[PDB]
């Protein structure tokens, strides 16, 4: 089964809009989503879908591009810093599921390499 997916509002949760979260959206956000490997990465790992059982079993934390586009347009966020641990945690869990050399491997590898070119220079 696929679990609940993350969510991109919490009513209660503070919120904060910040030149470095506008960045996040604006430019790498864009940037990636954009990008000729962003799909698997768009929404949820669906695995139904995929018909892998094991996902989440072996991904406690998931998190994908989609959710955190919807929370970055929802203003979830306090600060860019807990944006920028849904992007590393996107990629570390594809990492841990996946072998080095895999298609999704070099997949998010390429989509963190740009990320970490735009984060370089932060507002
Ligand atoms: C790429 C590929 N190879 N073989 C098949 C079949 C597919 C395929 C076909 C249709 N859709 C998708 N979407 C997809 C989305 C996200 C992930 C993945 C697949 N992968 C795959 C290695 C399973 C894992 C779970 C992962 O970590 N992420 C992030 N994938």
């Amino acid at each position: 089964m696929n679990p609940p997916p993350p969510e991109t509002s919490n009513p209660n949760k503070p919120k904060r809009q910040t030149n470095q979260l506008q960045y996040l959206l604006r430019v790498v956000l864009k940037t990636l989503w954009k990008h000729q490997f962003a799909w698997p990465f768009q929404q949820p790992v669906d695995a139904v879908k995929l018909n892998l059982p094991d996902y989440y079993k072996i991904i406690k934390t998931p998190m994908d591009m989609g959710t955190i586009k919807k929370r970055l347009e929802n203003n979830y966020y306090w600060n860019a810093q807990e944006c920028i641990q849904d992007f590393n945690t996107m990629f570390t869990n594809c990492y841990i599921y996946n072998k080095p050399g895999d298609d999704i491997v070099l997949m998010a590898e390429a989509l963190e390499k740009l990320f970490l070119q735009k984060i370089n220079e932060l507002p």
